[PDB]
């Protein structure tokens, strides 16, 4: 429940250190959306992987990142997370995964600002 | 695409003025979560459809708050709405919504808190 998304979201953060993203792409859904920075989203499972690589090499100076508190609304179907993120100064964001009829939670909207993309 | 989900909150809104809830659920989803208030919220069209009949003397409504921006991150089947309200102070809900077979897009997570839910 709460906790295999959580591990979900772990396996993808660390797919992402690997810069593995080949096998990131099979925790996204395909026709999902993903928010790089604020007006700039890319939809698909292929736009999505390019994003990442393109991303990959970038990194705050000094900078501390901690998985803080997590709430999960889930409805059936999908489920809507808000997962806040420490830097020590925190970021909420809101993550969308769907269940398909293998069991296994994609990501189908994954929003890394939360609200704070309408600020 | 980013009217008739405000025309549909509208509705709702307007069904929720008009105390007719009958009418309300019908923009709802049948395993549809809805936060009436932070550590609290409403399961399946039934215990929604309390939830506004309790909150319906609660919550002074009447009170139309302004609507602002509102981004939508739209992933085929779902859609995550990050709609902005105005008081005059602001309140950045998060909605998700599922379009059916029938093509009509129907709440699936109704929450009004946004990632405030977490502070």
């Amino acid at each position: 429940m709460e906790q295999q998304l959580k591990d979900i979201i772990s396996a993808c953060d660390l797919a992402i250190q690997n810069e593995d993203f080949d096998t990131l792409m099979n925790y996204y859904s395909e026709d999902a959306v993903l928010v790089v920075k604020p007006g700039m989203i890319a939809r698909g499972k292929e736009e999505i992987k390019k994003a990442f690589i393109t991303i990959a090499n970038y990194f705050n100076h000094h900078i501390v990142p901690t998985q803080g508190k997590m709430i999960l609304l889930e409805a059936g179907d999908t489920v809507l997370v808000l997962s806040q993120t420490l830097l020590d100064m925190e970021r909420r964001a809101t993550y969308v995964f769907k269940k398909n009829a293998q069991g296994e939670w994609l990501c189908v909207i994954d929003n890394s600002y939360g609200t704070d993309l309408i600020g």
